């Protein structure tokens, strides 16, 4: 019976031994969620990233396999691609595309950034938005560590392990998860949410982009989750220092009424990613960041 769960696991990854597909192993990270290795694939010769976590030490089998499967069916250019997946003692290694400019918290938390970078930040993400929410996936922790960045300045969204599908009949959904202090206030007060909470979270990511961190990071997670809940929509520290129409933006992704909050297909057609920069205009940001650490 249990855990039996592992055939649909072991039924899920390929076969072969991953050391003779990719040579030049070289350790880029060692998070508590696994360490990522750079290398080569030895057919196309292109560079991969290979997360390996230590299995059982984490899990959790049901929640790994839903994250396998949701990036196979869910590809798209503004979402890391999945590669491959081997499990090699008791190791599940998840084969990436590599992304070599860093995540947006290097970026958000060691430069500054104006109207026009942020504009096309969000223009690409809301991009991979509208994309998992036609296809009934809901991200659900959408923050500035699961955006990655390209050499170039691409923008991609990864970290898929805690999404959910969702159905014409089972619309909604109600468990307490994702980052607090990047959650929706529906999220947080335990009440049935749909596809708008990624766009909640990608406010929150805006105000990480003009302020450094989201509201209330110095209180502790607990805490966070409290204010959120009473105070609904967060204040900026400096809300006149924006445009009007960046603060419509802001607005429209972190209204209350979840009716009224905008939807990825909607948020893409507004004014304030007109005045979008092209991606090169990140690499300077991406220069900045990878200096001072
Ligand atoms: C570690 C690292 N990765 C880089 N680029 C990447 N290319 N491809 C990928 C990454 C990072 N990735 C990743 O899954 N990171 C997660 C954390 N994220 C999801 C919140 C992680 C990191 C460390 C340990 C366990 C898990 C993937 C997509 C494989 C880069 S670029 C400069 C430094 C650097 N350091």
């Amino acid at each position: 019976s249990d855990e039996e769960i592992l055939e649909k696991l072991r039924s899920i990854v390929s076969v072969g031994d991953p050391k003779k597909k990719y040579t030049r192993f070289e350790k880029i990270g060692q998070g508590a969620s696994g360490t990522v290795y750079t290398a080569m694939d030895v057919a196309t010769g292109q560079e991969v990233a290979i997360k390996q976590m230590n299995l059982q030490q984490q899990p959790k089998k049901e929640l790994i396999i839903n994250e396998i499967l949701v990036m196979r069916e869910n590809k798209n250019p503004n979402i890391v691609n999945y590669l491959d997946s081997y499990l090699v003692g008791d190791e599940l290694w998840v084969v990436m595309e590599y992304l070599a400019g860093g995540s947006l918290t290097d970026v958000v938390t060691e430069t500054c950034m104006d109207e026009g970078q942020i504009a096309a930040v969000c223009r690409e993400c809301l991009q991979a938005l509208e994309f998992l929410h036609s296809n009934q996936v809901i991200h659900r922790n959408i923050k500035s560590d699961n955006i990655l960045l390209g050499m170039d300045g691409s923008v991609k969204l990864t970290d898929f392990g805690f999404c959910a599908q969702i159905t014409p009949e089972q619309s909604k959904r109600s468990e307490m998860v994702g980052t607090p202090y990047w959650m929706a206030p529906e999220v947080v007060t335990r009440k049935a949410y749909g596809p708008k909470v990624d766009i909640w979270s990608l406010g929150i990511m805006a105000i990480e982009m003009i302020e450094g961190e989201p509201p209330y990071l110095n209180e502790n997670p607990l805490r966070a989750l409290y204010l959120i809940a009473t105070n609904g929509t967060p204040e900026l520290q400096n809300p006149e220092k924006l445009s009007a129409i960046f603060r419509d933006f802001l607005n429209r992704c972190l209204e209350m009424d979840v009716e009224k909050r905008g939807s990825a297909k909607e948020l893409l057609q507004h004014q304030f990613l007109k005045i979008a920069k092209p991606l090169s205009s990140l690499t300077p940001l991406i220069a900045a960041a990878k200096e001072a650490t």
